[PDB]
């Protein structure tokens, strides 16, 4: 029902659909405290905004930054917040603004915020935000400065309107590189920390929850052996274990075994061997370093 | 037994026949690790799908991409997987979709996936996938955009149905050209690497396996001298050697030699000379470059 | 009077004739500033070259690229420049170089520039230049690389000769796809922009100039209502209006009306209804998108 | 009253007679929108040309191409336009130009257009236009090239004369085969589409209009059952039904029935059985395919 | 001794006789490298097939295509291979399959391959192969599709039988027109190139070999002056020279010259004048083009 | 004569040719002191290295960095040094290393320095060096770290070998962004400063040196009025002046002026007006800022 210019139709294409996203609060673990903080601060003003207006403050923050090591679940939480918020979420990947030839860039940068302002409430997200305004070339440097100026001016415009309903969000793996202008902005900042021992156990429980598992698995030992890994690496370790079991099954089946079609369930030794091989992969990477 | 529209009958024509294909796992070498990975990941869920459903994951990937230099055996492995999988394989060459005149295009793009969905399990393949959605003309640009949108929408539809049984596959020689939409899709990606020294020796063994060969041939030297070549070039080098032997035989026979009808077997010097001439052909190409 | 090889006779066939082309400077509107820039920079050195040689610079650019959305008049301006320049113009459509079988390709790529160099001054044009060197197949990839190398080498040859008199030109609808080699070449680049409100009014004046029009038509309202369209769509909108008037005339004539043979002139309501129906067609396209 | 050379008298023989043609606008159905477009664009300028000259444009198109699957009524509409236009219509079947021996060919190709130009207004038609310039032999290839060059040159001549009054038309079943030269020509192109459900019902109404029919026939069911057919096949299905009724009549009459000489009128069951047998014929063709 | 159906007797009529063919390897020049390749690849497996079976490969190719400009000797080499191979050669001119009325077509297409399979080894040839499956008419289109399907199915049947001994061959002047199905077939392809300077000298030597020639003729100059011609044109140029000498002889004899009955031998000036007149004929053709 | 791996052949393609570069010491002005420093320090050890080895020091620096505002001539001086040095110059644009998919990256980074080490003496250059090791993505971050480590390790390797003959060079517009690792490297650093009043006058003299100029031009006033510009802007200002003169010439010629074909020479008022218009362009940019 929104009225659009060619620019705003271009932005409308990047808008995500809440009916095709998958992840939810039920599909996240190991961050539940940060989950609680993010939910309470961001989602609550978004969903029922009029409730929180009787205050100069606790108005939804004009900037949210997620910072944490790679593989800690930053993109996962971005998607989960986008879906669970129930609002409109724009994924503003860098190519959207680094228009190398067209003066169309200025109106396009304007149109991003224009569509966001039309669609109230809505959330803007920038993955790899450190790279957002850095690309340079003979045709881009002056245009890069113009894009910088326009983006901060429109951000200040969002700040200026007391009736604004839109938030801007970002993620990054090496956040120190962020420009001082960003550092002065993005007031509220949430650390997506690596999972501790208990958090690692929670992560393993979430992953294994709908795997085929023998009840007598003990995970805390797996939690210790996995302490060197990140969340994505935890996922990939459960991967190596499952595929290892599948390999041994297929190799045993070929030797004239009966066609029962049933597999050995996940057992402690499986994850032990998988973790050893995962550490071997890390060791290959380290030898490449050494 | 399938019920078809004119579109689906048109697609049914492109469907390959598992009774006329030749190549098998017994006719591939130098990639056995990638062969193992492809087999385990793709074929196993395809053949006995119900076995792998007790998991949110290890479900057959929604996209498989093969990337490797020309002549490394990408088409060979595509055919080998198609036959060995035992499923239905559709070869979706570009002309199938670049309908330049008929609005029939939309229904045809729909019918490809329609037939694939009817035929469960089945695999879709696109050779030269980089060129799949690039052809342009005065009558094609808008239709090209429509085809793009429809193909990704139907791909998302395959993703949406948890009961989907169909995979889509692609190959390409210059894969960097691939559109970012493809890059975001095709999660699992297998590198068809060039044969290393040991892999090259394996390739030569496979080729010579049913040639007429003197046992005292030594190949590792041939492996080193062939290191500059690709697999197709290895094949063509064995070609030049065999034909060279045939030429010398016929020239010796004409000079009043007895009609014994027996040829000199493959010997080291034959492949040495053939490889030298092959490098001479490469040198002619290089001089054309220079 | 030129001496030709079979290749150069093949190229000579594609050469356009300045006596059968139609469009002129008198038949172009809405771009007059870009028209002025193109005329001054390109045509002036072409026609009276010796005038501009007393300078290391302002020599005709070694590459001209036209970039603008579809329907903005890129082909029209290409033809207009070709005719008005009075020089020889070669339309180098892609099929000229994508010779799929003959080694004739190399000599053919050479012959294009050979004929251009013989015919001084002359202009080379490549519509859909992005597709110029992209077509690929089992028989084409290596030949594609050879064609690439030859074309840039001959372009560098044109650059090398200070007495060169030939220009190369190109057009494209999605120019970002252009190879970085092209981006490094084609120094002077002209944007064929969409018509603004005043430019749109000029376009409508040009189209209606020799239509049958009632003087009391007001166009600025038509200019606003047409702002969503492109130039080709402006042309097609005047189309729908004229044909609508013809339809109502023929339907009124059949009902025993006198045989006066005179039609209702173009009036505001005609274009209003035609524009509404044109927007309805755009709406049908949008619903197909939605 | 025209003055003729032997060539032009030969062409004059192929000219059709508007007093012996049968079909009219009253004898066509299922295409009425395409009928309207063709009528408005082609016939109106033809009949009262001076009316449309006060425009650079909407002048009768220099080429009309009809493309549609076999049996969709392309020849029928060609004849209907020829008669209803009231102009002179030349049926230029391929043999007219593939003169295998006589240098008479050149003057004959000239004479076709010569007679057309003398006879203003007139329409040239080429059925199976894809085959028009393809026949080859030891005595024909060079002559084939000459014929190609002459035909496009004379077509360009028709384009050149602003006072030209003649149109050229063509039809084809596999139009993709058309040479790129044709594709660049023939600007206006009309799709003779297959009849949709409503169009199929209209076709059946047209066919049955002057058959002997019981009023309680219901056709929409026949329309659905006939959806697999083409227009010619619809005609042939009404054929099988009528002849089936005649067969049962004659077989019932021979058994000492009274000589009343009256037949069972067309009823639903008749067309049901006829359509079943028609689908059986299609099934025999399919089994031949299978 | 073969057992035949009416169809196979009809095909047996087209079979050529190795005792009435003329041309041989001793009567071909200017292609000796392509001659060597064709001989080695085709003839050797044909004549002594059991010699080459100890290999999955170097089995006679399932398709040979000859492509080259008109007059380069394609038919000559076809005949030479047919005779020198010593096998049975079938000349499958297009009329053999374009049966316009009889359902006999299907069995006839079957019978071609049936006789070929009975007669082992044998070679099938199709001149003007591009026209092989293109002829169309109201009575032919569906039959054309049936013929296409049958021919590729029987070709696949030849591919399927590892004991097959028959080859299929084709020639064409404009081979790009070939259907993609053919392009996917016919693996081995030999280019019948135009004669280069040395090849042209060889051609002239072959032609003059048994003419009456003065030893002091120099041909390399004739080779340069003839470079614009093709092989057939070289033959026809030697023609014009010989007939020119005969004309001058007869004109000198009539003027009361003695009845010695001896002619001036071929000398340089004769071929010089003949080549000038030949170029004059080419010039007349060019002026017709211009 | 160098022996190359596929990687080193890929690098060999980027190597520039000293026979096609244009600029020289004779084509640079306004930096002659920095020119002298660069020449003495870099070129002298490069050309006659054995002369400078009798010292632990004044060995060619292991890193040269050029830093200056955009348009000050950094690329010009890079090219001038590359040509005048007479050595081999590699232009290492960022895409060479940001290989997004292939493990080929590691060997490619090695091959850059490998070819440089083989080709002694040679100079490596990185334009936009700040962006050299910054690009990031899901597939690049770990590879980015690996590339960083490899590049500094190979740089340390160049430092380690006392017989090293290769230099590495870089340029950048916003050099503060440079990583601290770079800051610790690149010992010798040359500032490409903006032209002062005298330097600006020298720049104008260089540009006008082979323009058509009236001797009574006074430049110091032009030098003051141009003080706000950069070198590229100085060039573009001389541009606007020359083109302005050409425009007035062409407009005066059309009005029935005699065909003398002579233009008004460059005069003070021309540059005055051109500079005013240039400042107007700067003012438009400023208003966009404001
Ligand atoms: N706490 C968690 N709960 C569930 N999944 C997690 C968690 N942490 C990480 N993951 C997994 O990590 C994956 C991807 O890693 P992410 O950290 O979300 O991506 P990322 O943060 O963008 O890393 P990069 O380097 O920026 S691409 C998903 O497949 C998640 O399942
Ligand atoms: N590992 C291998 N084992 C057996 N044959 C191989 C192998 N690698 C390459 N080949 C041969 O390579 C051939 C064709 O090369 P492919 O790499 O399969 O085709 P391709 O990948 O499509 O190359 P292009 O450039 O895309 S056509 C076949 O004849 C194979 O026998
Ligand atoms: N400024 C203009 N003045 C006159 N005609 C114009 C103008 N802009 C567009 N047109 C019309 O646009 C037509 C064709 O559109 P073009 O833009 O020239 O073709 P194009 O740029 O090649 O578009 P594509 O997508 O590349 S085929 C012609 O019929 C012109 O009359
Ligand atoms: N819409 C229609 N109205 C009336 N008759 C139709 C219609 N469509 C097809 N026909 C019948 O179709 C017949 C012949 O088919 P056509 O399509 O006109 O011939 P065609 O297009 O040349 O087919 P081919 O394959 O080219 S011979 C005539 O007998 C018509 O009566
Ligand atoms: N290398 C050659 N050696 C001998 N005769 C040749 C040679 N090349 C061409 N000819 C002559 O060319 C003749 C006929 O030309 P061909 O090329 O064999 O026929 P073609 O290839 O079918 O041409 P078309 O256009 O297809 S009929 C014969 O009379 C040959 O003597
Ligand atoms: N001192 C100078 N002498 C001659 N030409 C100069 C001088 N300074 C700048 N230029 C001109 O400046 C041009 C390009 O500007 P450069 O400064 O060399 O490029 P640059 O340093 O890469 O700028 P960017 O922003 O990095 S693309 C060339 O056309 C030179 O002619």
């Amino acid at each position: 029902n929104v009225k659009l210019s060619e620019y705003e139709m271009s932005i409308a294409a990047h808008l995500v659909d809440p009916l095709n996203m998958h992840v939810t609060w039920s599909d996240i673990a190991g961050l539940d405290d940060v989950i609680t903080d993010l939910k309470d601060t961001v989602i609550l003003p978004i969903k029922k905004k009029h409730l929180f207006e009787n205050s100069r403050l606790l108005q939804p923050p004009k900037g949210v930054l997620l910072y944490g090591p790679p593989g800690c679940g930053k993109t996962l939480i971005a998607k989960a917040t986008a879906k669970e918020a129930g609002c409109r979420f724009i994924n503003l990947q860098p190519s959207t603004l680094t228009d190398k030839w067209y003066g169309e860039s200025q109106k396009l940068a304007a149109a991003v915020f224009s569509l966001a302002i039309k669609l109230q409430p809505s959330i803007i997200f920038i993955d790899e935000i450190d790279s957002f305004l850095r690309n340079r070339s003979s045709s881009d440097h002056e245009a890069t400065a113009m894009m910088k100026a326009q983006f901060m001016s429109l951000w200040d415009g969002l700040d200026t309107d007391h009736s604004c309903q839109v938030i801007v969000m970002g993620a990054t793996n090496r956040p120190q590189d962020l420009d001082s202008a960003i550092m002065r902005r993005m007031p509220t900042r949430f650390h997506i920390n690596q999972p501790a021992l208990k958090q690692r156990e929670a992560i393993l429980k979430l992953i294994l929850k709908n795997e085929n598992v023998d009840r007598h698995v003990d995970l805390l030992e797996v939690a210790q052996e996995t302490d060197g890994f990140s969340g994505s690496d935890l996922k990939e370790m459960c991967r190596d274990a499952a595929l290892l079991c599948v390999r041994e099954y297929v190799n045993s089946t070929s030797e004239e075994s009966h066609d029962e079609d049933e597999i050995r369930p996940v057992q402690q030794q499986d994850l032990h061997r998988a973790i050893e091989k995962m550490k071997k992969s890390k060791d290959a990477a380290f030898q490449n370093v050494l």
